[PDB]
């Protein structure tokens, strides 16, 4: 009776989302989907007592089975190796994951039609890319204490002749200097990723860059993307109706805020970064953005929620307190894989149900059933009521409820 | 009578702003105010008769008069020199201004009830200040062929104890790599207009860095502002219930967002640049911005519209075609700079007309009598209607008449 669904690597998490991942595996998953598991805990003792190693055989794995769904885990800093007791401060499982795969992050918000915006014309998806390999964070970047001159050398490893520009002459008084630097590889990669992306998700693709100021340096993102573009991809974009193309950032700063959505964003690192919040807060509550790693192969994919462990709302569930917690992107990180897991192996059954467990979590939101968070939006926080929505544990019932009407209705 | 408005430094301008900027100054200035006027011509034609002698003449004129007024200008391109057949392809008015001059611009946008905005929320005005000598835009980047070893270099004036930082070694392959800088004065220059702002327009102000991930680069921009603050504002913030506090940029751009306005928000010169188009667009039409430049001093305002010389209308207008632009901007340019020389002058007389004259144009407007681009606000684009809409002269006229019952009553 159960669908068939293949191989899929699952890596258990941290906090409050953990306590959903169960729960999302055990009622709206398991029982109607039997899967080849390869399970890994990334939650954070369990990686204290591997040192970091399951993080890394989780990655492998994800490589070999093509197919990753994620749960979010706590990154380690200097408050949390004291809370644990952890030998080290451990490098951030998304990190350490990213590095690995290679590949790039697409961020998307889920949007049901009752749920109000702070941009109200954005009723279609807007995604982000986001090139994680930094030009700004992998720089080389100091403070100048007194009249100096800063150069830019480059030294060929071919024995031609070094170049060397003066950066600056300070004549007088203290500044800040950076050197930061990008790879033409990174910059491919990203490239074949978004578009690929795009060609998956049915919508058009656009790159901004500030390359009116930076030529040469922002002149090479933009190059690379129409090279790649041009002979690989134009004609699928061309079948499928959509497009690629290139736009300044403050033209697609300004374009997106008018824009009704529907096109996917692809930022350089800095851009990126700051999309990445700003668009979430835009569309809504963070319970309803989710995280998907797609590398250039295309293959391959993992699937993660973009919000947090989120500890405010852990710590209440320690303290024996009620919890309204949305499991939205944790569950959308699941049907995202299995999506993708049904792409790779043509699967229809999978597709079906994938698809199904999308319908279901937006239709119970949409008549009325959901989290704190989603009551907040449409009340406004202070005027939200305990009537209003239901507890973590109460709305997962419900959705369980309606996946398996849902499911019965679509046999016969 | 005529109030005595003082000196005012004008600049004329460009295209379909010129033509506006006489109107404003025919209908809504002459009549009830009296100026000792300095008047340099901005526009393209006499610029390029003077070799732009003249843009250096107002920039001059402003620092001693401390007041100024601009229309908007042509900045030349390759496709300008064509069309004037200019002697050289001159740099921007503002530019030039602003390196004489030196100060911050403040962005504000005007804000009518009636009038719809992208984010819901935002019922007060954000301001947003650039600071314009730029680590970006003055930065070497180049390509890189292939692998190489890409270095940093600081050496001390002695030449002694110098500093290399490696920036990445291209084991494979080529890249492209970049190196930027900024100054401690500018920076200094910047955070006191910032502060002078804050305190003069009675709002919170902000400052955005990305120093979690670049410490001691944007530090500094961190650090200087605090110690500045720390030293010499701090004291008069608390007296006005004002506060100034820094954010991350991801924070910052988030909670504006969700943020109901109110604040001056201070930013590094690329997050600037990105800032002021959207910021404009989030609240409304272009034809709603205003530039004012103010140097540190705070003696010393230079005030403009944030919008261009509107050329695609003044073709049509050209053609002699109906022309439907905004002057609210250019207006309160006007009213800004007039505020400003109340404020130095002691006026009270010029100070209440200010305010009446941008009490009238917002009072008009929610009213309902509008330029196009508002109605395409309330309508939606395709949705506006001839009856919707004041042509360019129809608007002005009505605020001409506006004006003058406003300003009878007062009397
Ligand atoms: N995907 C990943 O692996 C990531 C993990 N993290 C980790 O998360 C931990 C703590 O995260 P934190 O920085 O607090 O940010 P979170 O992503 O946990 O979000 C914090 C706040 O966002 C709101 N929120 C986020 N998700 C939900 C949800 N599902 N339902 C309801 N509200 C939600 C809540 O707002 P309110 O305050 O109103 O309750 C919550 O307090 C850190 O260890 C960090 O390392 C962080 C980012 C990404
Ligand atoms: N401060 C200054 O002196 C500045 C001068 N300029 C100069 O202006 C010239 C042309 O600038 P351009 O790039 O066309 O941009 P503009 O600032 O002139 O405006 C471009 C577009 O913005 C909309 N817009 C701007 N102002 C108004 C208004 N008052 N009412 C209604 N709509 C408005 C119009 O949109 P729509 O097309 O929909 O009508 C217009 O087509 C250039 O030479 C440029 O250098 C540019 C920027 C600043
Ligand atoms: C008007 C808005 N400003 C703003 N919006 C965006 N993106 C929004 C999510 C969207 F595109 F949807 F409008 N990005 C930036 C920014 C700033 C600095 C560097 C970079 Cl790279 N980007 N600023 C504010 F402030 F009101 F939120
Ligand atoms: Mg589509
Ligand atoms: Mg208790």
């Amino acid at each position: 009776k159960k669908i068939s669904g293949g191989s899929v690597v699952e890596m258990q998490g941290d906090e409050m989302t953990r306590i959903i991942w169960e729960l999302i595996k055990e009622k709206l998953i398991f029982p109607y989907v039997e899967l080849d598991l390869h399970s890994y805990d990334l939650g954070i003792e369990n990686r204290d007592a591997t040192n970091d190693q399951v993080t890394k055989d989780a990655a492998e794995a994800i490589k070999k089975h093509n197919v990753g769904v994620k749960c979010a885990t706590i990154t380690p800093d200097e408050k949390r190796v004291e809370e644990f007791k952890l030998k080290q401060m451990w490098k951030s499982p998304n990190g350490t994951i990213r590095n690995i795969l290679g590949g790039t992050v697409f961020r998307e918000a889920i949007i049901c039609k009752n749920i109000p915006r702070l941009v109200s014309g954005w009723v279609k998806p807007i995604i982000i890319g986001h090139h994680a390999y930094g030009d700004q964070y992998r720089a080389t970047d100091f403070v100048v204490p007194g009249p100096g001159k800063v150069e830019i050398t480059y030294t060929p490893s071919d024995g031609t002749q070094k170049v060397t520009y003066l950066v600056h002459n300070f004549e007088e008084g203290g500044g800040v200097a950076m050197g930061m630097y990008n790879q033409d590889k990174s910059i491919e990669d990203f490239a074949h990723s978004s578009f690929q992306m795009a060609l998956s998700k049915g919508w058009p693709l656009y790159l901004s860059t500030k390359n009116t100021i930076l030529k040469k340096y922002d002149g090479r993102f933009k190059d690379i993307f129409q090279e790649i573009y041009d002979k690989q991809y134009k004609s699928q974009f061309e079948a499928q109706k959509i497009w690629y193309e290139h736009r300044l950032i403050d033209d697609m700063v300004a374009q997106a805020m008018k824009s009704e959505g529907g096109f996917i964003w692809a930022c350089k690192n800095y851009d990126g970064d700051v999309q990445s919040d700003s668009v979430a807060q835009g569309y809504g509550s963070l319970g309803m953005m989710t995280s998907v790693l797609v590398c250039p192969d295309g293959k391959t994919v993992e699937a993660e929620a973009a919000h947090g462990t989120v500890t405010r709302h852990y710590r209440m569930y320690q303290k024996g307190q009620e919890t309204s917690t949305n499991p939205i992107a944790s569950i959308f990180a699941w049907t995202r894989g299995l999506a993708h897991r049904a792409k790779l192996d043509n699967n229809k059954e999978l597709a079906f149900f994938a698809n199904a467990l999308e319908e279901v979590s937006i239709e119970t939101i949409e008549a009325g059933f959901m989290t704190k968070d989603l009551a907040a939006c449409i009340k406004g926080l202070p005027n939200v009521q305990r009537s209003d929505y239901l507890n973590t544990f109460e709305f997962m019932d419900k959705l369980g409820e309606n996946l398996k009407i849902k499911l019965a209705q679509a046999k016969l």
